[PDB]
């Protein structure tokens, strides 16, 4: 739908963040609304194969179509489009990632954020797959959830970021034909993030196989996590019925928002 464009003239240049998959990232500001931005650039690939330059390109309109539709709190905003080299202006989230943030174990993150930074990122799936059709982000994991604050009481704490790690996807998926994707992966995707807030640990860092022995006790021996004995029991349930083998059994984000805010 609708989305503006803007010119040099628009956008204040400050410093480079780094490197994306399909060119760099910059710190910025707006002169119009004063309000800071991360812009995402599209640089084409020196030679790189002839294919990689048309994926690229194509991966960095993808981001742009999906983005332009997106319109809630917990998932980051794109302001515009640039043109003299293609980039996205999107807002700046200023707390880093999750990712980043749970492996600092000096500092652990109190129960009453845990459950904020849950309940956020759900808030922000939910509206994925309400949306007509569903939107899939095809990607979940710790380091593409960014961090608008760390207060229990400020109005986002987290927000869902860069739109698309076997740990992270679900069964169904691994190895598959891409269109085998459907919203119930983003579901079970969630599943581990809620355990990574919960322990502060990597999903599956406590066991360890060869590659094909991993992906058969995922898909075909129920391989999880190990869920602390101290987790409230509803947030068990919630976890265990997200990560489910059989996709339709993952629950409606209508019930999971439900459950999370009785915690």
């Amino acid at each position: 739908s609708r989305l503006p464009t803007l010119a040099d003239n628009e956008i204040e240049y400050e410093k480079q963040i780094g490197k994306g998959g399909f060119g760099l990232v910059h710190k910025g500001r707006l002169v119009k609304d004063k309000s800071v931005v991360a812009i995402k650039s599209l640089i084409l690939g020196d030679s790189e194969g002839e294919t990689e330059m048309i994926e690229k390109f194509q991966e960095f309109q993808r981001e742009v179509f999906i983005m332009s539709n997106l319109n809630h709190p917990n998932i980051v905003k794109l302001y515009g489009l640039m043109h003299n080299p293609p980039r996205m202006v999107m807002e700046f989230v200023p707390c880093g990632d999750l990712y980043h943030r749970l492996l600092d174990k000096a500092h652990p993150i109190k129960w009453s954020v845990k459950l904020r930074l849950m309940l956020d990122i759900a808030l922000g799936i939910e509206y994925m797959q309400n949306q007509n059709p569903p939107i899939v982000h095809r990607d979940l994991r710790s380091p593409n959830i960014f961090l608008q604050s760390l207060d229990e009481n400020a109005p986002v704490c987290a927000k869902v970021a860069d739109f698309g790690n076997f740990q992270w996807m679900a069964p169904e998926t691994i190895g598959a034909e891409e269109e085998s994707y459907t919203e119930k992966a983003d579901t079970y995707s969630f599943a581990m993030i809620l355990y990574t807030i919960l322990t502060g640990e990597g999903p599956f860092d406590e066991y360890s196989y060869g590659k094909i022995k991993f992906i058969n006790m995922i898909r075909e021996e129920g391989l999880r996590p190990t869920i602390p004995e101290d987790c409230p029991p509803r947030l068990r349930n919630v976890i265990e019925l997200c990560w489910s083998g059989d996709p339709k059994k993952r629950p409606h984000f209508s019930y999971i928002v439900k459950e999370l805010s009785e915690l």
